[PDB]
């Protein structure tokens, strides 16, 4: 719709908090598509937030997730 669906965070957040808030690109992508997510829609999510680079997304990366999705979804829409 905008920029992110707050649908996908939920996988993403789902899955993030069976391997203890922190997982890496192998590890959260084998759980995402088991799932039925696509590579293309991980690497872009990945990449997306993998702001550092480090093939890894951890709790930090993943409650940006949740504010982006706010700023754009919340607080504001027609603008
Ligand atoms: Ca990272």
């Amino acid at each position: 719709g905008g920029s992110l669906k707050k649908n996908t965070v939920d996988d993403i957040s789902e899955s993030l908090r069976q391997g203890g808030g922190k997982l890496n690109f192998d590890e959260l992508r084998q759980d995402l598509k088991g799932k039925g997510h696509t590579d293309a829609e991980i690497e872009a999510i990945f990449t997306k937030y993998d702001q550092d680079g480090d093939q890894e997304l951890t709790e930090h990366e993943h409650q940006q997730m949740r504010d982006d999705l706010e700023k754009e979804r919340e607080d504001l829409d027609l603008d």
